[PDB]
RNA sequence: AUUUUGUUGGUUUCUAGGACCAUCGUAAUGAUUAAUAGGGACGGUCGGGGGUAUCAGUAUUCAGUUGUCAGAGGUGAAAUU
């Protein structure tokens, strides 16, 4: 039927990344960032630009031949937060959007079965 | 050692007295509860109680292979990187 890549969207509170591989994942078809879409720091995780990061990657998909796509998704993980950032969810919307097709959805962020030390001290971050 | 042998040392038998030792007989012969105190034994347990080894788990970082390409990181925003 179509023929299946592997769109692994990495979305921090950051930034936001849409790469998609091929089954394997050893191989990369296209990786366009929310960074690359815009030249503000602040909002390189915006839903705006995980948006327009996501059609630059259907278009680069489509001339491949690349006509599905699985979805893992992903958050930071380790000992940072679990939670995913706001450009995943809007490059998931966009690229169903594109014409390109679904397959399975996973939630693949990093997590421990323990925790090393986390960053920012006893007392937490002051503000 | 309490008396007397006419009498003081007497003298050790003697008399009597505790104090024990044995036999026999008397006797209803002689040991308070087990504290909703405690201690101990025992029986099935119950615990992330302790010690010594041992086996997981992903994560973090670092490294090896790869794959692409312009940003990545970080913040309230940035910058150092
Ligand atoms: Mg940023
Ligand atoms: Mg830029
Ligand atoms: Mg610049
Ligand atoms: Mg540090
Ligand atoms: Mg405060
Ligand atoms: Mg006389
Ligand atoms: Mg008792
Ligand atoms: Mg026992
Ligand atoms: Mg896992
Ligand atoms: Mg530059
Ligand atoms: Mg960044």
């Amino acid at each position: 039927s179509q023929v299946f890549g592997v769109a692994r969207i990495f979305a921090s509170f950051n930034d936001t990344f849409v790469h998609v591989t091929d089954l394997s994942g050893k191989e990369t078809i296209a990786r366009v960032t929310g960074g690359m879409k815009v030249k503000a720091d602040r909002d390189e995780s915006s839903p705006y630009a995980a948006m327009l990061a996501a059609q630059d990657v259907a278009a680069k998909c489509k001339e491949v031949g690349i006509t599905a796509v699985h979805i893992k998704l992903r958050a930071t993980g380790g000992t940072k937060t679990k939670t995913p950032g706001p450009g995943g969810q809007s490059a998931l919307r966009a690229l169903a959007r594109s014409g390109l097709r679904i397959g399975r959805i996973e939630d693949v962020t990093p997590v421990p079965s323990d925790s090393t030390r986390r960053k920012g001290g006893r007392r937490g971050r002051r503000l």
